[PDB]
């Protein structure tokens, strides 16, 4: 049951005025595409606080990637769901290397120890989120957000993203035609998508939804990755290829604009982006991965 | 559980191309506003058919308004949820005056006899939908759509409207500023809305949602109307005033554009409307109401 909103004073939405005319703000299956100027965060904060919403955030920091946790967490404290209940779940092979980060009220952090894989693994993250943590998340949070650690928050990332299932537009492909998307193209893979199919290219570094929908997605992707492994094939972009297949066949109920996953070093700051919210931290891929 | 969509071939949505730049297509609380060009009906039909969705439609035809049923139902057969399961519920004081209309497969009609009120009643429709039919609807349909009878369908009205809770933009006020909206303005009424509040002016002739959400809305409006009656006040636009108060405090999850509730005699055919879907049948208000 959703209680009534209180009286609020805010600008009237005008039907004959879009704010955003430069971008698509709704998908053809009537899912909002979240850009700055499309939402009144005061209304959304009211709606979600009235439900006492708890957001879980999963992040993996394996081997050298533990070095990214301090900036990741400290900037999450500044920008991620501030005012709402947040539970961070940090998956690591080195619990003692997790930095002691000071949290705001109503926010908690759990360190979950896992095994480290040598490779660019596809399988652990989808498996961990589904198979091992299923019961935990259902009991503790309403929504799950699953992100990469080699990132920092620079601006607001809030309840505007919350919905049963969301993906995020990959910053390198939002202007690309579907034939150019780097989907898995081999029919022998479970992640296969033909050249005439596809809505968007979603980045594997930021997806989420309700606990139920995220467990469905991660279970499906893990199962599909196991099939590929049994067949001696590894999708071109690993779990991201499978995420893309899933979200093609199970449409997300919101899509996040590239505001929510940006690399400024690589791509600059285009006019279409009014805010850069969650951004890549420069890294040496080869050095840091081995 | 939502099964996978099949392979489909359709035009790729392009992020840097809106189709609609002339109108607001999403509310500030991230609810789609449904206009032609914003949805791919093939994708939506797939989604809703895979859930075997059943839509109930309620319509009241009391006293002289039974004369409107033939055109209403015959045009509903042509345009309303074609291909989906539909259950019409016709509430009338004259069961024998309900026309025998031929229905397509998967569609059924129930005649529900009620008492006729003399007045421009506010109370029967909200009361009937909540208090008397609660159990029936929960067992028989997934969504309820509640409309006026003095109407005809001229174009597609389909699953694009379906959502937990929707209202429809009143065709006379979609371009108006909120101070001009004919909300109830007396603080002594439960429907009161101050001049600095309001998103939209919703028409009482077309609202709906899931059964649960429609029973919540109709219950709340009926209760509020009973309070006003006990206090010797009747809202300026009767159940529409209360509907507007409810949807201010409980934001709808989609909003239908005036495509879905139009009067061509009164308002013509503006450029902003690409389709006229559900339209007023000319009537002599005084003659037909007494
Ligand atoms: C010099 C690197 C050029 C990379 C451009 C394209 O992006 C890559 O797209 C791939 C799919 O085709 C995968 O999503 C990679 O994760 C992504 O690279 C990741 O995300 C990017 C946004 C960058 O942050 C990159 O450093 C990172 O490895
Ligand atoms: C010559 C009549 C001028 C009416 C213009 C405004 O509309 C009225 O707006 C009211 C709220 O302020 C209520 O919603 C009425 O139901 C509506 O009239 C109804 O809907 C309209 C769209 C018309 O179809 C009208 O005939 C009908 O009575
Ligand atoms: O040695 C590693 C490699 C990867 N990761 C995790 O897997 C994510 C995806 O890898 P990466 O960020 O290197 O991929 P990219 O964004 O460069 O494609 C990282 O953010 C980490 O959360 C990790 O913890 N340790
Ligand atoms: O004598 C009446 C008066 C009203 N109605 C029902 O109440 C609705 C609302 O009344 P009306 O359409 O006259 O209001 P308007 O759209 O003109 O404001 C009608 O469509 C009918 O469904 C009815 O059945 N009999
Ligand atoms: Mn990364
Ligand atoms: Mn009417």
């Amino acid at each position: 049951f959703m209680v009534s909103l209180p009286r609020m004073v805010y600008p009237q939405p005008k039907v004959l005025t879009p704010c955003r005319k430069d971008v698509l703000v709704v998908t053809p299956w009537l899912a909002p595409i979240v850009w700055e100027g499309t939402f009144n965060i005061d209304i959304l904060n009211e709606q979600f606080r009235l439900q006492n919403t708890t957001i879980g955030l999963t992040v993996f920091a394996i081997k050298k990637y533990v070095a990214f946790l301090k900036l990741f967490l400290e900037t999450a404290e500044k920008h991620f769901m501030v005012g709402h209940r947040v539970h961070y779940y940090v998956f690591t092979d080195q619990p003692a290397a997790v930095p002691r980060v000071t949290l705001g009220t109503g926010r908690q952090l759990s360190v979950l120890e896992v095994g480290a894989y040598k490779r660019d693994v596809s399988m652990r993250r989808m498996e961990m989120i589904s198979d091992f943590c299923e019961r935990r998340f259902l009991s503790e949070v309403d929504y799950l957000v699953c992100v990469d650690v080699d990132m920092e928050f620079r601006d607001h990332v809030g309840v505007e993203i919350l919905t049963p299932l969301f993906g995020t537009l990959h910053p390198s492909f939002y202007g690309s035609s579907r034939e150019a998307f780097t989907y898995e193209r081999r029919p022998q893979s479970q992640a296969y998508i033909p050249k005439d199919e596809g809505d968007f290219y979603y980045m594997g570094a930021f997806f989420g939804g309700s606990v139920q929908e995220v467990q469905r997605l991660t279970r499906a992707c893990h199962q599909a990755m196991m099939v590929d492994q049994a067949n001696g094939i590894e999708a071109v972009w690993h779990d991201e290829s499978h995420l893309n297949k899933y979200l093609l066949r199970h449409k997300p109920t919101k899509v996040l604009s590239p505001e929510y996953l940006w690399d400024q070093q690589l791509l600059g700051w285009p006019a279409v982006l009014r805010k850069l919210r969650f951004t890549a931290v420069p890294k040496n891929h080869q050095a840091v991965r081995n």
